């Protein structure tokens, strides 16, 4: 019923020990709270500190996601880790891991599984980018990819749709509130179809690019949008600015 | 001499909070020469713990980082980071990743330059497989991936060479003293060509294979060979046991 407001602040390989723990303590100090779930996410390390230093009001999730419980992978790590240390959430499946690492949609699959199995919060990001958008297959590459997460999936009480659209990310190009809409709706319908109305409802769907001070306002002013993924911006007082978004 | 034993432990993604303090405890409590050189990576996440934690006298890195600092690479660590918190040890391309994930000569070498620009020790993985080591081109392949390493490289102090024997690998087969010692000493040689007598001479060459306390001493004094890269012997006092079953 809610799809309760929520803001993802991904901190991604920035942010060195002052300059976090500045951030964090601003965070904490911001008053501004409402009805509105902000997820914090940090380098693997610099996590438990993020858990330490923030306080519950702001989950601590972290960028990329491993299956199994302990192995052999220099360089990896589980769940299970963040776990015992403090984060409860975890972002996977970020258009940045597609087109670096090559990860797939199966590895996105089987990450999300495990964590769920797990007790793990998951974020699932699904993505299009300019080319594809323009050849036109949005519908494809989103609906495949949510299909992909639901089918790996075992219920939702504890999952996150965040919408990407690259066509418009460092690539030069205006999105605004229409294109989100747009996109946002037809997700939410596939979803639903796919699913189940429950399901489809009490899942959330979130923006996911560049979300500033006057944009947050901008686009939440919209219907079918539930949250959103902030990366630059996030970097600043702009987090709670930015949350603070509301009709 | 010029050259100590270099012990490097490799926990890939075992680590719990209990483990690693006992074992820490049990490290420390423990009886440690001076002529050898002790470092264990693990968990981003847990090498904070871990530094605080550890005895002064004992070397610390990460399995892995970005081939860039301050950046967009949603779960990459950095270099950068890593000094930050104050690690001083990094290890780029090991085998796992390599063949598990797809990383790369290339990609590798990058690595390697940054980490040496940051000031930071680079450790890197050379590997030899199975289909290789058959049809004889294990050599082209190990040199080829010593020269990339190599040139991306300059520094030759805080820069050391790991050899993994892959062929042992799911392979139902085991290493040969004889081999590990044929392609260390062809190795040396190439860099020898490469980059000068000093290098070849000075340069350390280590095993990044199995390694117990029944085959450390044989192992160890096979003349050509530097120490360890140790993955599962890490978690626990057989690390020690082979420390000082080392003599």
């Amino acid at each position: 019923a809610p799809r309760k407001f929520f803001v993802g602040g991904n901190w991604k390989m920035n942010g060195k020990r002052k300059s976090l723990g500045e951030l964090i303590h601003t965070l904490d100090g911001a008053k501004l709270s409402a009805d509105t779930e902000v997820v914090c996410g940090a380098p693997s390390i610099y996590l438990d500190f993020a858990r330490q230093k923030l306080d519950a009001k702001i989950g601590v999730a972290a960028q990329n996601c491993y299956k199994v419980p302990k192995g052999a992978f220099t360089g990896e790590i589980s769940p299970a880790m963040i776990k015992d240390i403090g984060a409860a959430w975890v972002i996977l499946g970020h258009s940045e891991r597609r087109h670096v690492f090559g990860e797939s949609d199966e590895l996105i699959g089987q990450k999300v599984a495990h964590a769920l199995a797990e007790g793990l919060g998951v974020i699932a990001c699904i993505g299009e980018k300019l080319d594809e958008r323009e050849a036109g297959i949005t519908e494809k590459v989103v609906f495949q990819e949510t299909k992909a997460i639901a089918d790996n999936v075992k219920d939702w009480s504890k999952v996150v749709l965040a919408y990407e659209p690259v066509w418009a990310i460092g690539t030069g190009k205006t999105a605004t509130p229409q294109q989100a809409q747009e996109v946002h709706e037809k997700l939410r319908g596939w979803l639903k179809t796919h699913v189940s109305d429950a399901v489809a409802v009490q899942s959330r769907i979130i923006y996911g690019g560049s979300v500033t001070g006057g944009n947050c306002k901008e686009l939440a002013s919209q219907h079918d949008v539930d949250g959103f993924l902030v990366g630059g911006a996030s970097l600043k007082p702009e987090f709670v600015d930015i949350i603070n978004a509301k009709h």
